[PDB]
């Protein structure tokens, strides 16, 4: 019924020298949180490398042609120079959603300081939710477990 | 002796298919307020649908040929594609608050989670102080009890 | 080790109207941090006005050409009409580091509610992190008390 993809961002994933360590991580925690998310079903995953382009043209495909109701990316949120998930995400939305944002590292500080160094954007785009999340493998349990009391709800706002 | 102003944003309300619950809530707590604002009244109102130029036009005239002190927007903040508010005050703004909006979150969050379907933008606009506020009748009353600590010397800093 | 340089922006000292009570601090609060930031020494500092240009030119000197590793501004980030830092910092950052500006914004209203008025924006231009913060004495050693646990690793991440 809700439309999830997820997009693993990472030079090494998809340059074919190492795992997805996270993607299959993201895909059960929404698998898992279905119900709670008013029927929700991971239909699409992609990887991308470190790059603004490549970025770009995933999230404007999969919100523009193929409609999805939410789009987690994973990675590429950091303080590294190759970390520019963000800036490919502001370019492409259009309504940002702060709120998110402020919830993610509200939660995310109360385990460590070090999610401070979290650069994560979030909004809409054309009715496609767009939410940056951290590249390790606990980090989308954690952030969709601070979402979750609330994104039923914005799935069916943005109608 | 501190101007503010109180729009109404509702497709609804400007239509004339349905009566403003919000407005006059916003009234009474600015009014109610006053005291602790340094002196405030609430001396102009005005509903606009959801339409990014409507509030625009407003915000413009409210702050450039008025000279509002302080204006107050209600609704438009939601994820409905509707929802044009923040965008509409992002463009007219021009110095963000980021401020108000943390505190006006987290308070918001402390009552329930879906406090984070807030997209507020605020902003100063020449010497005009203008604050997102959702539209429904209890949240002025809530956010302008955790802005009010700050607000009255927000209000003298603009001069 | 990590290059250090703080601005002050004061039109009053910039004038020589007045000594700069709030650099001092923040230079020997960062001396005092060195370990903790993994090494770090104040390494410059000027004083601008409240002047936008004057404020950018230093920004993008010290990022573009010096190479500092981080830049702590002072002063010009409340509501009053010539606090124009955000604006001038906001012109020059490349990526923006929300996750600094939500811990300094979360620490600093545990002491007080006026700290809702702090406008401060941080970002990362080229490999230089700039962080406004603000122009009272013992602002910085709160800022930085806040940031210090995870600052090292920023530090170390830009490169």
């Amino acid at each position: 019924e809700y439309k999830v993809a997820i997009l693993t961002v990472s030079d090494t994933v998809s340059a074919g020298a190492g795992p997805d360590r996270s993607g299959p991580r993201a895909v059960s925690v929404v698998d898992s949180s279905s119900e709670k998310l008013g029927g929700a079903k991971v239909v699409a995953t992609a990887v991308v490398p470190d790059e603004v382009e490549r970025i770009k043209d995933i999230l404007q495909k999969w919100s523009d042609v193929d409609e999805m109701d939410l789009i987690l990316t994973l990675g590429g949120t950091g303080f590294t120079p190759r970390d520019v998930t963000p800036e490919a995400t502001k370019k492409v939305i259009e309504r940002e959603t702060p709120g998110l944002l402020f919830v993610m590292m509200q939660e995310a500080l109360k385990i460590t300081p070090f999610a401070m160094l979290s650069r994560s954007a979030a909004g809409i785009r054309g009715s496609t939710l767009i939410i940056n999340m951290p590249g390790n493998p606990n980090a989308v349990a954690e952030c969709m477990e601070a979402l979750l009391p609330a994104l039923k709800h914005a799935l069916k706002q943005i109608k």
